C-alpha cells in the first residue's frame, strides 16, 4: 500500500507527514522528491571498528562536490586539475556521507523507503548503501550515504538526488522511531555518521 | 500490498497491466521474472557532469558479455585474453547500462521495484544502482544499471537476470509518469542512457 | 501494507511467521533486526560463468571478520598486519557471503525485503548485492552478499547486521516459494552459493 501524489498530498496538507521544505511539484506519481545538502562528511580512519568511536571530517559546498569510484587514486594534483578543470569546491574519492535539505516527520502508520533517481543510477551513482528503510515514527533529515560506480560524478548543491516512496502500515507501531529511547538518529539536523559503537 | 503470482497472472489476463513479452513460466509467488537485452551502453567522458548531455558508446551482443569489475585494468591484451577464453562478445570494465526484453505498462494504482535475482546477487552482480523504482503509469521498457563487485561475470543474452515487484497504491495517482510532460523516460524501447541534464 | 512491531509479534506469537531464533528487543516500529552467522563463503574462480557450477572456500569465524574494498591489494603480509592490529579472524577483499542466525518461514501471504541497518550502510558496508526480495512461502536462513565501498569494516559475529521488512499481500501465492520444484534455494540451513547453473 503505496502512497500516490494524492495521497502525499494530502498527508502533507493534513500535518500527518511533515516535510520541511516542501514543493508540490516535487510529489511524482507516487513518491516525493528530496534535495542534496550542502554538508558532507568522510571518514578518517584505517578501518571501521564498529565498537569504537569514528573519526571524520565535515565539509560544507559553495555549489559542488566531484565523486570518485574508489581506488581512482587521488593525488593533490589529479584533485587540483579537476577543480580547474570542472570547477568544482570538493573532490573526494570513495564514500561521501551527505544528507537531504528536507527534515521529515513520519507518523506511527507511515513508513518510507529512500531510492536514488534513476538519472543518477544511469550514471552509476548512489546515494545510500543497502539502508534507506525510514521507519514509523522517524523525525529528522536523511543521512545519504554516496558513492560513484564507473567514473566520477558532479553533484550540485540543492539538486533532486533522490526519492521518497511512502507506504502504510497494515498496524500502526506501538512506539515509532522517535518516541524509542534505543533510538540512535531521531532528530537529525545534518548529516550523521555511524554510530553502531552505541549498541 | 504486494501482488502473487494470481494477482499479476489476473491483471494480465485483464490487460490492466501490460507485459510484452510474457511468460507465465516467469511468474513467481509474487514477482515478475525479467530477461536481459542484447543492447547496452558504456558512456565515454571522463566525468559525469550532470548539467550536460553525455557522450556513450552503444553495443549489441549476440550471445554475451563480460562484466569486470572497476579497476580490474583492462588492457587490450587481456580483452583479447578473455575473449578468446571465455568466447564472449563483449569485455567491459565499472558500469554498463543494459535494458529489460519486456515492454511494460502500469496502471495509475500500481507501482513496482525492480531488483534482482539472489543468484545474481550471490556473485556480486547489480543490475540497479540505487534506483529500480517504476512509477505508477510508467510505460516502457526497464534501464538496468549493472555493475560486478567482486570478480568479471559472464552474462547471456536472455537470461533471467531480476524480477519486478509490483504494489497497489493507496489511491491511484492524479497523473500517471507516462500522462506527465516533465517525464524524461516513457515509450523506453530499449537502453536509456541519463537525461539529467534536462532536469 | 507494512507490518508493525505488533503485526510482527503477533504473527510470531500466532506461529504464522517462523523466526528461529527470535528476540522481541529486535523488534522495531517496523522490521525485524537479524544477526551474523559465523560462516561465510568466498569463491574461487577467475569469472564467475553463470552456466557453471561454482568453486568455493567457506570459513567459520570465532569472534570477527575484516572486510576490505577490492582492489585494496591484499599481501600476506597486510593480512598477518590486520590480523596483529585489529586481532580479527580472517581479512577478505572485495565479495564475501554470509548467513542471518534467524531461520525464517513465511506464509503464503507475506513477503519480506531484507535491508542493511542504516548504521552499516553509513560506513558504505552493504549485504545484499541488488537482491534481499523473500518470497511469500520461503523456508530458510537468508543468504546475505557483502561488500565494502569506502574502508575495510570489521563486523562481528552475533551483531546485527540488518532487518526484515514484511509486507502483506493483495491476495496469497497459489504455490508459495519452498513449495515449488523449481526452487533453489528452500531450507537454507547456512550461508549457500550462487546456483544459477540450474537455470
Ligand atoms: O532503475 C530504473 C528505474 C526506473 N526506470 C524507469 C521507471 C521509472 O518510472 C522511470 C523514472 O524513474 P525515476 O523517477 O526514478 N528517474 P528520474 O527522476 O531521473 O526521471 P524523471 O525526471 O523522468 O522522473 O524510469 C528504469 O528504467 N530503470
Ligand atoms: O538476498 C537474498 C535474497 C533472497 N534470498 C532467499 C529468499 C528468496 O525467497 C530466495 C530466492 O530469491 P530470488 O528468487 O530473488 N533468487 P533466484 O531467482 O536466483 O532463485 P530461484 O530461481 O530459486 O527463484 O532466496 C536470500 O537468502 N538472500
Ligand atoms: O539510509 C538511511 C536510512 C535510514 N535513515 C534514518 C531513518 C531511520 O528511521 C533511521 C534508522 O534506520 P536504521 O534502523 O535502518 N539504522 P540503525 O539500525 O543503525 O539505527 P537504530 O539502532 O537507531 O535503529 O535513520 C537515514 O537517515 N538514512
Ligand atoms: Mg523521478
Ligand atoms: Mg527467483
Ligand atoms: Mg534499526
Amino acid at each position: 500500500m503505496i502512497l500516490s501524489d494524492k495521497d502525499i498530498i494530502d498527508y502533507v496538507t493534513s500535518k500527518r507527514i511533515i516535510i520541511k521544505p516542501f514543493n508540490k511539484d516535487f510529489v511524482g506519481p507516487c513518491s516525493y522528491d528530496v534535495t542534496l545538502g550542502d554538508e558532507f562528511i568522510i571518514y578518517d580512519d584505517e578501518v571501521y571498528d564498529l565498537s569504537k568511536e569514528l573519526n571524520y571530517k565535515r565539509i560544507k559546498i559553495k555549489n559542488s562536490i566531484l565523486v570518485c569510484p574508489l581506488n581512482y587514486n587521488l593525488t593533490e594534483e589529479k584533485i587540483n586539475y579537476f577543480k580547474e578543470k570542472y570547477n568544482v569546491d570538493y573532490v573526494v574519492e570513495g564514500g561521501v556521507l551527505g544528507t537531504t535539505n528536507e527534515y521529515i516527520e513520519l507518523p506511527n502508520d507511515i513508513s518510507a523507503q529512500y531510492q536514488g533517481r534513476s538519472s543518477l543510477g544511469r550514471v552509476f551513482l548512489t546515494s545510500h548503501q543497502t539502508a534507506g528503510w525510514i521507519d514509523a515514527g522517524f523525525k529528522g533529515k536523511i543521512t545519504l550515504a554516496i558513492v560513484a560506480f564507473d567514473k566520477p560524478v558532479i553533484l550540485y548543491k540543492n539538486q533532486r538526488i533522490g526519492q521518497l516512496i511512502f507506504s502504510k502500515l497494515l498496524s500502526p507501531a506501538d512506539v515509532g522511531y522517535s518516541e524509542r529511547k534505543t533510538s540512535k538518529y531521531a532528530y537529525q539536523k545534518s548529516v550523521m555518521p555511524s554510530l553502531i559503537h552505541l549498541d
